[PDB]
């Protein structure tokens, strides 16, 4: 039959506890015969049946009498499935006295029920009293329910809303509220809204990505990089000391013709963009929470307190984010190193070293994930919410540590300070510091940022849940048990689950936001990615998990504090990106300063001899000033080679010094550093400012009273 | 009714039974009436109406004739048993008990019941007063309800209405019954032989109502912290005056070996000839004073300090809230539109008028210092700057009122909602104007005086004839900080003279028109009736006074290291001035409550955050530290140098630039220089190439290295403070541990 009331009785069913029979030593078997006793004289019904697929398994169901239900509704704050008061019992109007309550709020408050008695049910789970306590949902997804009488809510939710078929269809929150809970509704609600303007930002991305993509012609320095009569002619210095020999520039058309299209104006505008785009979704974020907390019975009391099984150090964790730190730079840097040590060719090293990478990570993820378990463990909070938002806080700086730290070192720390070829500089003793190519690193953070992305994505989702779907595509291309057995025959989804989706969720909301100069297509990366994790999320949980009490929540979480963090830290970032990673600056610093007489030669300004005027020039005779072993020595005829440092021509009066131009090109990066970083908080604290003047509508919504 | 009995002091009916609560004046039809009779008597029927509803609403009232001038009749109040209880349960009004309620009657044994006319002061007792007689409706027209005793007074109906003191200031109450509060108060809290005690802020509460506790308890805690911002800043400054041998570059200046032998380049055009380094000496000594590194040190503290004062004010607020218990009050709210009033262009047209005021500011500071320098043909050059201030002072406090004016015009215009929209639109406003007014001199001096003139070969005029001033090569800071000590100082003194004369001359006017001998005894409404209004806005001017205040001793810091030493002798006054000005020389304020100070605090924390960028562009800019320090750490050494080790020596001559008085270019005016006849060459304070060179007269390495300095000093120093606060208001946890267990 699979019915969801009792077996030959008019009665709803809101738990499942089952047991092992200690029969195959007595102590189990009289500790849950007294644990019984105990739940039944509390006063809720009970009824055991034994399995038929499993005869050791005995299953035990519960009830639900409406008077307790009633009484304990009343109890707390909880207006209508306004305290609730059964002296007002007619206030409120009915369509049916014995099913109108939601059976969420009744398994809910059965739970507390269960909580509050103690023999107490969570550590018998724990500890084997009982095998498994969770509820049923109302039927099969694969088809409508037998009963004519259920709604079939897990069918008809599951064929809107989870089937991939409904890709392109809005969410349904009202119904997925009213089945799972409220955690589940705001995530989803928060993950549509984080969706919708995505889609604005790719928009804008690919409008600044097909402009740059269109000036392909009229990039300058590409060009004359490309022009063998300039480029082939320079003849570059050597990067290394025993596997580099003399380059000439001109092997670099590819990289510098992809780069102009990342290293264009389209990208500053694009930032600049970004900058009043994450408080324009802070704030319409702000008002939709604000509308949902009006509609949805989201102003219900909290209690006072709340029990946890188990009721400075903090340096330590530190060190241990700086170890996360150094672990994953000389992960990136041995990686690369490796690779190397054997048109597309280097850009397929760099490929394959970004792969490495990214295979490294996760399985440091791993590490990272169960040392933060360990040591939260250690600090026994006395409350389950603060062991949540502890949680949140070390587990999203391991993550953050760990998937950021080869991007920042080389978006930074690569190239930014290494010596004219004289004097290199060996920061930790025979360890040389690596220089990005006369264009810059900005491409390999662009490589490095879209293979992280992509493979963390693809690889986390696909190989999560996408085994049974794609199992189901290849094959269409190429007895009965109750509810409660087949329920048992799933598994939990734990504590975290949640958390977990929003933790990978915001490492994605950090990859899009803070190096997006870099790369102006990561919201478009982005976008996909949400569309198709909504429906994974749906799916998984509507069809692979056990159902799972509905909470109260009325925002997100602990998380508000990361995004605002994270949107501070990303207007810096991005600023600096676009002054030190970016050749902008300097190219512009030519462009207006060093084409005219007094610097340049030509009758206008112009882009005209800008690789030509900038590299500088070294002399091998001057090799080292320790006079030792050297690279230089043979290797043909060679007199000068030229090196991407701003510095004084051989024979001048000082010597390989930093010249004006260095010194021009400095200034200029620091006042625009200045300029955007001041700009772009004075316009994000004006639009948080002008709401009451362009978002009324919510606040008038609220103001109805 | 009846006439006065004799007693002066009595505060009570003729029986002697029933406090009185206000005191309602109007103008009686015994004179010899003109004009319009029946305005007159459409006046009366007003008030018998209104004085009708009164009485049925449950108010006794009886009235009486002034003994002087028979054309005055005051009309007495009271609040009897019932309606006082009533409106205190209508109003939520909060009564000691022996978890937490307002006052209603279904409770009366649960409270601290003495008797009833102690039950409740008499400030509470005239508060619900004030609010029946605003509430109160008198006659209605056209389908709307006219009601407000503003309106009555607006529209003449009624001369004045207010609340009684309890006795004269200077003498205890006739009355053995009464406390007199006023008398100790004036003993003890005016009447500044009371210069140092802690004042009494309960007793001001209980006075004069939450709305002047409020305010005279921030204004103390102001005054503290002023006197730890003070300490610090005078053993910086300390520090700087005792260091003054070692200061190497004002010896250097000083010295007729290499200052006087420098000859400078003429600033002007041709009324100004060549000079001598040498004869700023004492300016250089000043300098070495006042931009040293106690400065730096000074401007960092005053940046935490700024914040410890924003936060350990929020706690004391808290403390206060919970200890006056107005918690089921301040929850009580209720809004009533203005009864006297019954599109962005008006905004737009606001902020271009801003804009003007800066402008004649600005043109205001640079023609007085014009007229005073024209004049020209202790140190001659300090009274200049001193005069140039003094003209400038002046003609910004005779603006202050122009714009206050303009102000009121311009809110007047739009419709606030009520009364709180109105406060909060001029508050804006006001500040806006007064932030303007005050500070565009002391900002153009700081940021926009001798910064983009060009070598003296080819001068920048920004629109013809008018070519920028440029600054000694010490540089502005002393003219700042000279600009700056002269607007504080006069502001402080004027502001402080006026608060104690204008209500004095003005009540000595009053006295002096009734020249009839009366030489007798008054009672307590006629001669408070004389005392002054105390007009609607309030305290309005006081904070407005003291955030002006507060933006001269943050934004500046960096210039004047004694700016808290003048805010805490100031405030010293200003705490008794006050006190004796609101307890001497005006009529009781009707009492009322306030949350906070209020739409002040969002001003303080923009001024705030704005003092940490204004700071870092002062000690960039306007100082000459950035030079020094890149001369002494990258240009004393032998790749551009000489010295064999980092040192200070020869700054000054190897940082002047050179000028050859030939290459004056353009042929306008082809004779600044040759005139004099005397050299060939002269130096000026700016950092360029030397004559012949490839390029003769651009910018050098030196003034970029300067340059990128300074802009890595400033976004190294701003981030640094912006995260340090961040730190402390984070780790403060908002309130203090005793206020939290209470609560
Ligand atoms: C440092 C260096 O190699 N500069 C040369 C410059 O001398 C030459 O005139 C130019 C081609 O016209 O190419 C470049
Ligand atoms: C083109 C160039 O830089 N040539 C120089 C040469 O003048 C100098 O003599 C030598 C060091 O001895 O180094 C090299
Ligand atoms: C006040 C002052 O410094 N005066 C000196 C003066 O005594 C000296 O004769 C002259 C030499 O140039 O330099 C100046
Ligand atoms: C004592 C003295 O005047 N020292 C130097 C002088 O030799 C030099 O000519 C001048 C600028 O060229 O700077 C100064
Ligand atoms: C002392 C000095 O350098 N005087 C120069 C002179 O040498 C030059 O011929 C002339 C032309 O501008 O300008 C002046
Ligand atoms: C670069 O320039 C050299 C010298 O002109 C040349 O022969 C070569 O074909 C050019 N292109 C590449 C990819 O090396
Ligand atoms: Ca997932
Ligand atoms: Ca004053
Ligand atoms: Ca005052």
């Amino acid at each position: 039959p699979d019915s969801l009331f009792f077996t030959d009785g008019q009665r709803r069913i809101d738990f499942i506890l089952v047991y092992e029979d200690e029969s195959k030593n007595e102590k189990q078997k009289r500790k849950r015969q007294a644990y019984e006793s105990n739940l039944i004289c509390h006063g809720l019904q009970l009824e055991a049946t034994r399995s038929v697929s499993d005869d050791k398994l005995v299953f035990v169901k519960v009830h639900a009498p409406w008077e307790v239900l009633c009484y304990y509704a009343e109890i707390m704050h909880i207006k209508l499935p306004a305290p609730f008061e059964k002296s007002r019992m007619n206030d409120f109007y009915i369509l049916d006295r014995d099913s109108f309550f939601n059976p969420a709020t009744r398994s809910r408050i059965v739970y507390f029920i269960l909580s509050r008695v103690k023999y107490g049910i969570n550590r018998l789970v724990s500890s084997g009293i009982y095998k498994a306590a969770f509820p049923l949902h109302d039927c099969r997804f694969n088809y409508e329910s037998e009963d004519i009488s259920c709604p079939s809510e897990r069918y008809l939710l599951y064929r809107e809303w989870a089937h991939p078929r409904s890709i392109y269809k809005k969410q349904p929150l009202d119904l997925i509220r009213k089945y799972y809970g409220e955690k589940i509704g705001i995530y989803f609600a928060w993950l549509g809204y984080y969706t919708q303007m995505l889609l604005l930002a790719a928009v804008v991305g690919v409008a600044c990505f097909l402009y740059g993509y269109l000036d392909q012609d009229n990039c300058t320095w590409s060009k004359e990089v490309c022009d063998p009569d300039i480029g082939g002619q320079i003849l570059m210095c050597p990067q290394c000391d025993r596997l580099c020999p003399f380059w000439r520039l001109n092997i670099t058309c590819e990289s510098s013709k992809k780069l102009c299209i990342f290293d264009s104006f389209g990208t500053l505008i694009f930032a600049v963009f970004m900058g009043v785009w994450v408080t324009l979704f802070l704030e319409f974020w702000k008002r939709r929470q604000a509308e949902l907390e009006y509609e949805w019975d989201t102003v219900e009391l909290q209690q006072e307190e709340q029990a946890r099984p188990e009721y400075a150090s903090a340096v330590f964790f530190w060190i241990l984010l700086i170890i996360a730190s150094v672990i994953g730079i000389i992960v990136y840097r041995l990686s690369v190193f490796i690779v190397f040590s054997t048109l597309t060719p280097q850009m397929a090293t760099s490929i394959t070293a970004s792969i490495i990478s990214f295979i490294i990570i996760m399985i440091l993820n791993t590490i990272y994930e169960k040392v933060a378990i360990m040591i939260t463990n250690f600090e026994l909070p006395r409350t389950q919410t603060d062991y949540e938002n502890s949680l949140t806080m070390k587990m999203f700086l391991f993550q953050f540590v760990n998937y950021y730290s080869s991007c920042f070192y080389i978006a930074f720390f690569k190239g930014k300070f290494v010596g004219y070829p004289g004097d290199p500089v060996y920061l930790l003793g025979k360890y040389r510091s690596e220089e990005c190519d006369p264009g810059g690193c900005l491409l390999e953070l662009t490589t490095q940022l879209t293979i992280i992305m992509g493979g963390k994505a693809i690889w986390n989702n696909i190989q999560e849940v996408l085994l049974p779907w794609v199992m189901n595509l290849i094959g269409r291309y190429k007895k009965i048990t109750p509810r409660w057995e087949q329920d048992y025959h799933l598994q939990p989804m734990g504590k975290l689950g949640l958390f977990y989706e929003y933790l990978e969720m915001i490492i994605q909301f950090g990859f899009v936001t803070l190096f997006v100069a870099s790369f102006p297509l990561a919201p478009l990366l982005a976008l996909v990615n949400n569309i198709l994790e909504i429906r994974v999320d749906a799916w998984k949980l509507t069809t692979q998990f056990r159902r799972m009490v509905p909470e109260k929540a009325q925002d997100i979480g602990a998380w508000q504090p990361i995004m605002q963090g994270i949107a501070i830290l990303a207007v810096v970032t991005n600023a600096m990106i676009i002054a030190f990673t970016s050749d902008m600056i300097p190219r512009l610093v030519y462009y207006w300063s060093f084409s005219i007489p007094p610097y340049g030669d030509h009758t206008y300004y112009t882009m005209d001899g800008y690789i030509n005027n900038t590299l500088s020039v070294f002399n091998i005779t001057d090799f080292k000033n320790t006079d030792k072993e050297n690279p230089y020595i043979g290797l043909g005829n060679y007199t000068l080679c030229r090196y991407r440092d701003f510095r004084n021509p051989p024979g001048h009066p000082q010597e390989y010094k930093h010249n004006i131009y260095y010194w021009h090109v400095i200034a200029a990066k620091l006042a625009f550093i200045i300029v955007m970083e001041h700009i772009i908080y004075s316009v994000k604290f004006f639009i948080s400012y002008a709401i009451p003047d362009v978002s009324k509508i919510t606040k008038s919504k609220i103001k109805r009273e």
